[PDB]
DNA sequence: AAAAAAAAAAAAAAAAAAAAAAAAAAA
DNA sequence: TTTTTTTTTTTTTTTTTTTTTTTTTTT
């Protein structure tokens, strides 16, 4: 059946090249080369967590030699309130090491050894608003001592708990921000969103003036949002037999979510 | 007694299906297939309990293998003050697991890995 | 340099197919499908672990699905004086499943929750002499327990201490022997050896009467002593500009072993 | 590439002397001498580091002698929150000495056992 | 503010092998 | 005497639980 190839390639997500993942990505090489700890802060929703992986997909272990790897860039997700113990093993298991079983000094000789046979040109710390706080002390030790560059990408809360820390804050003084969409960025946006990502038979114009101002105002700039609500009821139309979105259906979905 | 047993009934435990209940249903069915989290809100004592169990009973796990069950859905009642062990360790008995010695970090490993065997 | 490629590929490990591995992939095929434990036993330098690799090889566990996936073939090699502990934490690895903190009781469970998911039909344990009589009893709980077609690799040992308890002998009562290559086997595996690995582009004619008689004595029907000295021949004849190995030669490499 | 070379040059790094330091490194003789324990009080990223460690390339340990190398100055920078135990364990690997296990009377023997066979 | 949940550090208890050396014994 | 043969005798690596103390969190 045609109509299960539709319904499989909406159900899964994927990634749609944007403006701003790319701005991130060229910020990012300049630090990795520049050896230099950053700072990312923005909202929820906007991708950012998308043009990380991306970011890190690019550059890859290279094992020619009979050596250990090269892994220039790991990329880890601390969980919520997570301790240092708990950071050090998620680095250690990461570039495939076996975490040995001890107190906190052993875990961190253990992860200070794997990280200098490896390259690791970039750590990046996935939501770092979870992290503990008193992790930022052991995080600004690696950062010094193993010239490492350090990426946090986490939302407004980090401002807070950075500042509490004159010397963490003094670590990543610099930052970049993450926005929301909005006018002809968003219009545009969406359009390429139906290019790229929508494969419905018939375009429904999403960008005509009736349409376009419903999703402004339901995904008030959420590339999340305006992925959910496109991808949902485009699913829905096709069970009724609709080549294409109609008004209707755009706006039965915002209620709802 | 026959007057006996007819209280026996009267004191029992039944359902009696509402319209509350099938609407919810349908709703709960819409949100599984696909797979978004959501909230209920209401008045108690209005057959929250009887749709909780109702629900369940429509989809029954089955395991024809030695491998995990194929559940669909998991139902759990978090205890006053619930903490995250409390949450981790309920999720893991409902599944038919033994619950992990150790400290919140390992509940939360242990219960991502019974949760990835099964559906969910 | 071409001739250091050339080279280069000899020193590669590789697996001919033999009447004897064919024998022992059916075989075990047969136990694996049976659900029954079975043994192994051959002389050293036979290559029985070459098959049993093999044969691992021939099953791929697949991941159809997002449950567990479904490994019908388990392979551990325990070291030397290995407990409970080493085995079931062997067995956890190699289902690549994280190894948890605890006493040895829960560890014992660990393996046994791990081993319902997939299927694993069949455990085979080569080098099964090196191993505890008291881990004998947790090998045999296995066969009990579960329907598992526990296979012992193992030599003459092995024999030696399973007679030691009945009731791992009725467990584990059939088996399989190997036994050596000689007269015109030895030659037809010796002419199969130089048509499918030997790189040489020319012929060495290794079954010839005279490069028999050195191998005969040489090799004294085992295949690793074949394999090892007809690749050395073959780089020391390279070494001096030849397109195939010279008499002398190779009476050079009996004369060093 | 030449520019690559000078950028490289440029991207590492250098110690360059100052007041500050020439001050830092007399009154910490002057202590030496009269074997009078201070402290150094200072804001983040003025260099104070830097200053100490310059002040340990002074004198190295000297090994002329058929006995062990006396170190007249010892240094160490001890990881967050440590405890009286990695303490005395970092002197001792700084006196390139073996560590024996054992709780924290015996690693305390041993470190002052150490410490009074060379100078420090 | 003032009770309730969380990482280091000491301290106690128990088999299961293995080797070596000596002493007695038997034709 | 040569060898056997045992028989003691003596000398050696892994596993587990239980307090205390202390520092952060919440309420
Ligand atoms: N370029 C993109 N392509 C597809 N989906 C995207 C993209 N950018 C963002 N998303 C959507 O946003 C969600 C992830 O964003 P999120 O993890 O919240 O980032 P951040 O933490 O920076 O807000 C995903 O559900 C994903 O579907
Ligand atoms: N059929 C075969 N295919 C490949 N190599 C073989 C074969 N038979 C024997 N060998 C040789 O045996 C050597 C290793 O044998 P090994 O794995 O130790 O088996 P086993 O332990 O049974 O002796 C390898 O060097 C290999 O070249
Ligand atoms: N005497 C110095 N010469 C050159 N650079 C210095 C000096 N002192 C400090 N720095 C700069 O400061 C950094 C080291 O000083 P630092 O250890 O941060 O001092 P503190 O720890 O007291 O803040 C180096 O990156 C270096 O660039």
């Amino acid at each position: 059946e045609w109509l299960q190839a539709e319904i499989a390639r909406l159900k899964g997500k994927s990634i749609v090249p944007l403006q701003q993942v790319k701005t991130l990505h060229d910020w990012l090489d300049g630090k990795r080369k520049a050896r230099k700890s950053c700072r990312v802060v923005g909202e929820s929703r906007t991708g950012k967590t998308v043009a990380c992986d991306a970011y890190r997909y690019r550059h890859k272990p290279q094992q020619e030699a009979g050596r250990p790897p090269t892994v220039p860039v790991v990329y880890i997700r601390p969980h919520q309130k997570c301790g240092p113990k708990d950071l050090f093993k998620k680095i250690t298991e990461y570039l495939k090491y076996r975490v040995t079983k001890g107190t906190v000094s052993d875990f961190r000789d253990r992860t200070i050894e794997v990280l200098k046979g490896c390259g690791v040109e970039m750590l990046i710390i996935d939501e770092a608003d979870r992290l503990k706080p008193e992790t930022f002390a052991d995080v600004r030790d690696i950062a010094e001592d193993l010239g490492i560059a350090v990426v946090l990408v986490g939302t407004d809360r980090l401002d807070a708990v950075i500042k509490r820390d004159e010397q963490v804050l003094e670590r990543f003084r610099a930052h970049l921000r993450f926005g929301k969409l909005s006018g002809e960025d968003f219009k545009n946006t969406v359009e390429m969103w139906e290019q790229m990502v929508l494969k419905l038979p018939v375009s429904s114009n999403l960008k005509s003036k009736e349409m376009l101002r419903i999703l402004t105002s339901a995904t008030e700039g959420y590339i999340g949002r305006l992925d959910e609500i496109l991808r949902e009821a485009a699913i829905r139309s096709l069970s009724r037999g609709l080549k294409k979105i109609d008004k209707a259906v755009l706006q039965e979905v915002a209620k709802e979510y």
